């Protein structure tokens, strides 16, 4: 199979290839190697001479592109591929992918455009099909770069500095209609409360293009430099690809990762004390707001000069709260990703879930308790303002139902809290 140039920004990182067999294959570029600033695509497959056949290579590159088949049949059919497979489909789109490996079989430009073309490009993405938010697996991520207050595409190789996502709208299932039509408005809300709260989540913005309503999040895998010159890209990688992982086991109940594996993990960090800390938190939190889809790649670390990693922020967050009632789910359904440990096995249900819980995951992990009880302790006396403040901080064209979903089962969640700290 023919080759693909791997850049990281400016720089030569090698190339990428595949065999009739079945096989596929990477080498990495001799001088990139032999830089001192030199740093591997991935943990997975560590910077070394000579090809590398590992399935590592495959996965890596595979976990790049959505995981979902319906999703990539699209994509395979307005771009014209040869298949599904990872090749085909970089070969076109891996110009601005997830991270820094930007592929190529001279810029600083961009194309403004108008609210009528804006609305053009949004509407190109968009019967009857364990709950988890993605169940339709028919959600179409895209991205566009910000100049100032208007939206443009990037011209060229020019990097993009948000990621959009359109409605997931609502799913018909045979005994159940999940109503995620507000998706795009629950997340902005839900990102609202994480920064609040004081955890590292990128900003997002709701993007208003003729009828139809997106949202907007900032890429913490992009940076503009002192002169806003130049829009950098970061190098950056999911657990699923640092532990070599396929997507198909990206939930613990697969046989992904779970809490244990990563913190554990994340004891190899940069900033491990830190990330530890931080990745726990966002385990309460996902708890509290009944966040269902913090899955292994819902987790990212950030590849440093020498190979050394670090968490990343927080993404992809979404409440389940407002697709609870009526017709579609119930709290009782509500259940972690990544469950916790309980009495004599593991705790899922989020609503069979309080304090001691997460207590007796921290101890067992090694997490100090008094971080733990501090984590417990701070969303008690902070929650009840912060939901006020995100709310006294939302637009008026905001939906009642979504707040008062979230709200609501969020204060009724930390009750359990205040009643213990
Ligand atoms: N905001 C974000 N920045 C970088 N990578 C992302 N992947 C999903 N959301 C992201």
């Amino acid at each position: 199979m023919p080759k693909l140039v791997t850049w990281m920004n400016n720089q030569r990182v090698g190339e990428l290839t595949k065999l009739a067999n079945g096989a596929h294959t990477f080498k990495y570029a001799p001088e990139w190697l032999a830089s001192r600033y030199a740093r591997p695509l991935s943990l997975s497959l560590p910077l070394q001479r000579g090809n590398i056949t590992s399935d590592a290579v495959f996965n890596f590159f595979d976990n790049l592109l959505p995981d979902s088949p319906i999703v990539r049949d699209r994509i395979v059919k307005r771009y014209h591929a040869k298949s599904r497979q990872p090749f085909d489909l970089l070969s076109e789109i891996g110009r601005d992918s997830v991270g820094a490996v930007t592929l190529i079989p001279p810029i600083m430009a961009w194309e403004k455009l108008t609210e009528a073309r804006l609305e053009e490009v949004l509407t190109a993405y968009k019967g009857m099909i364990d709950f988890r938010i993605s169940v339709a697996g028919a959600q179409e991520k895209t991205a566009l770069l910000r100049i100032g207050n208007d939206w443009c595409i990037p011209k060229g190789i020019t990097p993009t500095t948000h990621i959009i996502k359109l409605p997931i709208g609502e799913i018909r299932q045979p005994n159940a209609t999940l109503d995620l039509s507000q998706s795009v408005d629950n997340e902005y809300y839900c990102l609202l409360l994480a920064k609040e709260l004081g955890l590292n989540v990128p900003d997002a913005e709701i993007i208003k293009a003729g009828n139809v309503r997106a949202l907007a999040v900032e890429r913490f895998d992009r940076r503009w430099n002192a002169r806003r010159t130049v829009l950098l890209r970061l190098p950056q990688e999911d657990m699923c690809q640092t532990f070599g992982l396929p997507s198909s086991v990206k939930y613990e109940s697969d046989g992904g990762p779970g809490i244990a594996r990563i913190m554990a993990f994340l004891m190899g960090s940069s900033e491990a004390l830190k990330d530890r800390y931080d990745f726990m938190k966002f385990q309460v939190f996902q708890w509290l707001i009944g966040a269902t889809d913090g899955h292994a790649k819902n987790f990212s670390v950030f590849i440093q000069a020498g190979g050394s990693y670090r968490l990343t922020p927080f993404y992809d967050i979404i409440s389940a709260f407002p697709v609870l009632g009526g017709t579609g789910i119930h709290i009782s359904d509500l259940k972690l990703a990544m469950g916790l440990n309980a009495s004599k096995g593991k705790k899922t249900a989020i609503d069979k879930i309080y304090p001691r819980h997460f207590l007796a995951t921290a101890k067992v992990l090694r997490f100090p308790e008094v971080q733990m009880h501090e984590i417990l302790s701070d969303f008690a006396r902070m929650i009840p303002a912060a939901l006020d403040n995100v709310k006294t901080s939302l637009p008026t064209d905001f939906p009642e139902n979504v707040v008062t979903a979230v709200e609501s089962n969020v204060l009724r969640l930390h009750g359990r809290l205040s009643r213990e700290y």
